[PDB]
């Protein structure tokens, strides 16, 4: 699959703006303090049709299994309770998450040897950006 350019081990190698991107969304301090430190990794999978996003860091772990196209339920390592629905977009895995009347959408996409993560809320977008472990 061309989902293939994604599957890996991927760790964070920068950040920027991530800090108000949680603000925007309505996380609270202590969280974003403690979650702004992680370095985490990323692990994605695909098994048929069914994908798998892993986050492990020092301050949670969270996993997302689903098939393109397909909402589904996701609690957030914030602790939001969304809504979630994954596309592939030419090339770029867009995710969107619907709580409470608001909405973010974040985008994973590769470049170079990156896989770069675009998350937006409002106005506001943080990038972070990972490299292959
Ligand atoms: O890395 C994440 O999966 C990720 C995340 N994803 C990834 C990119 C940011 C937007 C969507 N969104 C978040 C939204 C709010 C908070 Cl408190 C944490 C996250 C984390 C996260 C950050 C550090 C450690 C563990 C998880």
């Amino acid at each position: 699959a061309m989902c293939d350019a994604f599957v890996g081990t991927w760790k964070l190698v920068s950040s920027e703006n991530f800090d108000d991107y949680m603000k925007e969304v309505g996380v609270g301090f202590a969280t974003r303090k403690v979650a702004g430190m992680a370095k985490p990794n990323m692990i994605i999978s695909v098994n048929g049709d069914v994908i798998t996003i892993k986050s492990e860091s020092t301050f949670k772990n969270t996993e997302i299994s689903f098939i393109l196209g397909q909402e589904f339920d996701e609690v957030t390592a914030d602790d939001r309770k969304v809504k979630s629905t994954i596309t592939l977009d030419g090339g770029v895995l867009v995710h969107v998450q619907k709580w409470d009347g608001k909405s973010t959408t974040i985008k994973r996409k590769r470049e170079d040897d990156k896989l770069v993560v675009e998350c937006v809320m409002k106005g506001v977008t943080s990038t972070r950006v990972y490299e292959r472990a």
